[PDB]
């Protein structure tokens, strides 16, 4: 609900500094070593 | 020039996601197999 939209508008934030598609943008959720860490990567 | 800027402004919008502090937020730029990849972290 929070973060999973917080990490849509990472993306969109992201496609609009590049000017690329949501298509190019991949971003992660995932708990490990009790933390929640957010992993946003992209292809230039 | 270009993009250090970008991973500068990604990061400053993320920190008002979360409401946290730059000190909190990582982002790396790398050269992989051709491509410029960038990827940022954050742990919440």
């Amino acid at each position: 609900d929070y973060l999973p939209t917080l990490r849509k508008e990472l993306m969109e934030v992201l496609s609009k500094y590049v000017n690329v598609s949501l298509d190019n943008i991949r971003i992660s959720q995932e708990k490990q070593d009790g933390m929640d860490v957010l992993e946003l990567n992209i292809t230039l």
